[PDB]
């Protein structure tokens, strides 16, 4: 269970408000986001 937007766990993208962050909140990159990264 974790955000596929903002990247904090506890709920999902579905339910968060907030918007998308940068890149990889999973891994950190800036280039890609958290759905292009392998991880
Ligand atoms: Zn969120
Ligand atoms: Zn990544």
């Amino acid at each position: 269970l974790t955000c596929f937007n903002c990247g904090k766990p506890g709920h999902t993208a579905r339910m968060c408000r907030q918007p998308r962050q940068e890149g990889c909140w999973n891994c950190g990159s800036k280039e890609h986001r958290f759905a292009q990264c392998p991880k």
